[PDB]
């Protein structure tokens, strides 16, 4: 993984509040998701990669590889793991596997514009993120 390098804020919350919903999350958190633009921040430690996740309620940073499931501990109060394969460098699987399971979340750059389409069965919602230099 290098292409998508960079701190990332959302430009558009297009379902990202209902998946929430779907998933189970607290009258607190379900809302910073579609308010305060969280800022997914891909970056390589080295040689393996580092998620520095800067929001209001989730502000923690998480280190990976593109194969073992990272787990973050949310504001919720819930450890959520994220299974990760890159296919190459705009199409990167980073699966949350939560105490209800995210289905594959599919992390697609659209030219400076992180395009992560978050479904939980049946929900899908196109997480556009751009990027900060």
């Amino acid at each position: 993984m290098s292409s998508f390098l960079g701190k990332w804020k959302l430009s558009e919350s297009h379902n990202f509040d209902a998946v929430m919903s779907k998933l189970g999350v607290s009258w607190a958190t379900r809302q910073i998701g579609n308010t305060v633009t969280p800022t997914v921040t891909f970056t390589m430690d080295g040689d393996k990669m580092t998620m520095l996740t800067e929001s209001t309620f989730k502000n923690l940073s998480v280190t990976f590889k593109f194969g073992e499931e990272f787990d973050e501990k949310t504001s919720d109060g819930r450890n959520v793991k994220s299974v990760v394969e890159k296919n190459s460098e705009s199409k990167l699987t980073q699966t949350q596997v939560d105490p209800k399971n995210t289905t594959v979340i599919v992390r697609e750059v659209d030219g400076d514009t992180m395009k992560t389409t978050v479904t939980v069965g049946d929900v899908t919602a196109i997480r556009n993120y751009k990027r900060l230099s």
